[PDB]
């Protein structure tokens, strides 16, 4: 029927204007029918049955019913079985393991109910079951992690869509709660109707994926006027539909505890009550599922999108305090900063001048300017036209605004959007049901990994996303997906001594009784190692060679004229030698690689802006005889003199620090070329910078994977079990403007710079098209979880 909303409340089909919309989103489109409020939003007698209502005469106007007829219809209050038939609340029951789904007849698969909460700080869980009995049971009974890492910017819409797609915001297009698209020439906003236009949303969210493969979805979204209790009743009724009509995946959104978090702050004593009200709803969902004989059938995912941090109006940096004129720019303010020109026809707008006027211009400055391609690669926040070039990384607890006149109501005590590695931004994840594990705790993970898990829970083939499928298989009791290691594309060459030193005119010079001392060591004793996890696989068509040495091993690339990876192991008792002055400028030819596929020294001498470093540091040679291997022309990579300060301190000081701390470490280092900042390995054509007068490409970044045993009582090269990893993708910049303490000694800023650019092993793999940890004796799902690990230092 059209013009009326009878027999249609929260329907799962559509026709359009003029026929009414009776679904749960008609209120948002301002196009419900006239009887919607009295037919679909009934609210008489509340949401809980009482004892006198047990067996009532079914009065149609009630919100939920307590008659004996209601369970056949499926519209009872969630506590019917409790206050009438003597059943107990789902929380009051003991934890019974679900070794197999106990679904009623007609259920061809366990349904998935996603319970999302806005701004649910990860630390909110430590309030205990005195405040959140239902949620705490799910957490302790099912599968949970200490926290879950959101995506930058840690805002509502980018994360909620990242949850639905498994994509970074730069890939699915929702790069913020409000954004400007220069192609559309329109402005996306949280409030308004512009967000309903499909042109803003990329990728393939879960409900579209389920529908495209035959799995019925049902609307994930709810207009804010529909109370939470009615949303649960609607989800519980949908499960009572016939088999050919019942959807398999459901969703429930809650604006809490983010609503009250903005008003009172995260650690305010008022925060306890909104959590209690949330647990009431989770209890209503569980009691209603147990009432429907589905508590041992469904899978429930209790998930948040971001955390919460203390912010105040008194803590606001203003661009008017740094820029001589702020009336010619547009700023996206708040917990993050994006700057674009207010007028396109303006040549007086200089992006160079704006970055300089904001870079280390005042002590205790609570923001850092960035060209978007220079942000930490772990953020994956650049490859999109809606992301402005100038980006401001705002310190936790602080805000950035354009001028004091723009701020007004303090209209807040908490906010979010900061760097997603900040503690306050971490959120929660709880997996409970017949497919999640029982009383099992998993290590923290990123929310881009959930879309593959939800597709596996529904038997769907996931759309291409940025999760590493298989790295969360340890969340499930049984796994239908079984990951495959990528096959090698380019087999390596193992060249021997093919040329003579006379065949080389690279322009390199190097000089030539420690040997008798080394032999007196070796001879007078009473009693491979550098590639502990199998050589990396090259996942693209190229030409490269495996070069063995005493102290290190490298996959030298004849196309890029430098190694793709350099592997060496540093013992706990490894000594750090120096380099004599007559070997400081020494570079030796490698008689295993053709002179035509070798770097030349003359190119570095002509490029006044460019120097060169080494992938294996000569400072860590086992002997002066072996030190000559480190000076091979196949071991040098081009580095700016400013970056050499960062590289030298890392190799000469920090690798020895890590080995002494972690019972030896295995280092795998190499270059990264990402000139179009899309997070993927660039081919030769995209490289936009070379060494002057040569074909030696200049890397945009340099990486290093530091691996050791998790059981530190064993060395790095005799590790019987799990592995501990930590990696970084350092930007190869010609200046150290990113570090305001760069004038001081390296021990006062370099380590801080490296913690900022930490990265998962998976991040390096996308940027290098290599595959690591291939021969380790760990199950491949375990290795995938190791590659997704991000050492966050908090
Ligand atoms: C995160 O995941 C997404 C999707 O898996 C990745 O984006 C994908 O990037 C590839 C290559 O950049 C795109 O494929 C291209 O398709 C065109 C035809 O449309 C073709 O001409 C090209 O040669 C290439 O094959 C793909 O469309 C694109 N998909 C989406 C949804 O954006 C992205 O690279 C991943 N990011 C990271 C950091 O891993
Ligand atoms: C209470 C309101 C503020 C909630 C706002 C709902 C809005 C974010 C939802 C409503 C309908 C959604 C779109 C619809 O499901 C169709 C798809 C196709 C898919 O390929 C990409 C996503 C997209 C466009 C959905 C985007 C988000 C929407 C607008
Ligand atoms: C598979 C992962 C589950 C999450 C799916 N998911 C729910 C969204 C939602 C629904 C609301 O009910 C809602 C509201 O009532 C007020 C409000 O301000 C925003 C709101 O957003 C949403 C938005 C963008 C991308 C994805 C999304
Ligand atoms: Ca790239
Ligand atoms: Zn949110
Ligand atoms: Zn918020």
């Amino acid at each position: 029927i059209s013009g009326s909303c009878k027999g249609r409340c929260f329907e799962l089909q559509e026709a359009g204007p003029p026929d009414c919309r009776c679904d749960n989103l008609c209120k948002s489109y301002t196009s419900c029918c006239h009887d919607f409020d009295e037919l679909c939003l009934k609210t008489a007698r509340g949401w809980e049955c009482t004892k006198d209502r047990c067996g009532e005469v079914r009065n149609e106007e009630n919100a939920c019913h307590c008659s004996e007829d209601c369970l056949a219809r499926g519209d009872c209050c969630t506590n019917y079985q409790v206050v009438c038939k003597g059943e107990s609340h789902w929380v009051d029951d003991d934890c019974e393991e679900i070794k197999a789904a106990e679904c009623p007849a007609g259920f061809v698969r366990p349904p998935l109910i996603i319970f999302s909460v806005d701004g649910f700080r990860a630390s909110y869980m430590k309030k205990g079951s005195k405040v959140m009995p239902n949620i705490e049971k799910l957490r302790s009974c099912g599968t949970h992690s200490p926290y879950m890492r959101p995506v930058y910017p840690t805002k509502t819409f980018p994360n909620l869509y990242t949850l639905a797609t498994g994509l970074y915001p730069e890939s699915h297009g929702i790069v913020g709660n409000s954004m400007y698209d220069p192609v559309f020439d329109a402005t996306f906003h949280l409030r308004g109707r512009e967000k309903f236009n499909h042109r803003w949303w990329g990728g393939q969210p879960l409900w579209i994926t389920a529908t495209k493969q035959g799995v019925k979805a049902g609307t994930f979204f709810w207009s804010v006027v529909i109370p939470h209790e009615r949303r649960i009743l609607t989800i519980l009724q949908w499960l009572t539909l016939p088999d050919h009509e019942r959807p398999s995946v459901y969703a429930f959104y809650s604006e809490q505890p983010d609503f009250s978090g903005h008003k009172y702050g995260p650690f305010g004593p008022e925060m306890t009550n909104p959590l209690r009200e949330i647990d009431k709803i989770v209890g209503q969902l569980m009691d209603g599922l147990k009432q429907l004989k589905l508590h041992r059938c469904v899978n429930v995912i209790f998930v948040g999108d971001h955390g919460m941090e203390d912010v105040t109006c008194d803590r606001t940096e203003f661009l008017s305090n740094y820029l001589t004129n702020v009336d010619d720019i547009t700023l996206v303010p708040g917990t993050l900063g994006r700057i674009r020109s207010k007028f396109s026809n303006n040549a007086k707008y200089d992006p160079k001048a704006i970055i300089a006027a904001l870079t280390c211009k005042k002590p205790d400055q609570h923001f850092k300017p960035y060209l978007k391609q220079h942000l930490p690669k772990r953020l994956h926040y650049a490859n999109n036209r809606r992301i402005e070039d100038i980006h401001l990384l705002v310190e936790r607890r602080w805000h950035v605004a354009r001028k004091p006149l723009d701020v007004y109501k303090c209209f807040f005590q908490g906010d979010h959007g900061f760097d997603n590695k900040v503690n306050s931004m971490q959120t929660v994840f709880v997996g409970y049901g017949s497919t999640f594990k029982y009383k099992t705790k998993v290590p923290p993970f990123e929310n881009i990994e959930l879309y593959n898990v939800m597709c596996d829970l529904l038997g769907l083939k996931p759309a291409p996303n940025n999760g590493t499928h298989g790295s969360l298989n340890h969340l499930l009791r049984t796994n239908t997906f079984r990951p495959t290691m990528p096959e090698e594309v380019t087999r390596p060459n193992y060249p021997g001594i093919m040329y003579l030193q006379s065949d080389f005119d690279l322009g390199c010079t190097c000089d030539d009784p420690k040997n008798k001392l080394d032999e007196l060591n070796k001879r007078l004793h009473t009693k491979e190692r550098h590639l502990l996890y199998g050589r990396p696989a090259v996942l693209y068509r190229t030409r490269y060679d495996i070069l063995y040495h005493t102290d290190f091993e490298s996959g030298y690339s004849e196309i890029f004229l430098m190694p793709l990876w350099t592997s060496y192991t540093v013992s706990k008792q490894a000594e750090v030698s120096s380099v004599p002055d007559h070997l400081t400028s020494c570079v030796r030819p490698d008689v295993r690689v053709s002179p035509s596929f070798s770097q030349n020294c003359l190119a570095y001498k002509n490029d006044k802006q460019m120097s060169y470093g080494f992938l294996f540091p000569p400072y860590l040679s086992s002997s002066p005889e072996a030190k000559y291997d480190a000076f091979l022309v196949t071991n040098m990579v081009p580095m700016y003199p400013a970056f050499k300060r960062v590289w030298n301190y890392f190799q000469r000081v920090l690798v020895k620090k890590y080995a002494s701390e972690r019972n030896g470490v295995n280092v795998i280092s190499g270059p990264i070329f990402d000139y179009d900042y899309d997070g993927l390995h660039d081919t030769e054509d995209k490289i936009k910078q070379y060494v002057e007068g040569s074909s030696i490409p200049v890397p945009t970044h340099y990486y290093s994977i530091i691996t050791s045993c998790l059981d530190f009582t064993q060395p790095a090269d005799k590790c019987d079990g799990p592995l501990s990893v930590s990696s970084f993708i350092l930007p190869h910049r010609p200046d150290n403007e990113e570090s305001c303490n760069s004038s001081e000694d390296e021990s006062k800023w370099v380590e801080e710079l490296m913690k900022m650019h930490t990265a998962r092993v998976r991040d390096i793999e996308h940027l290098t098209s290599l595959d690591f940890f291939r021969k380790t004796s760990r199950s491949y799902p375990e290795i995938l979880t190791l590659k997704t690990y991000l050492h966050t230092y908090e």
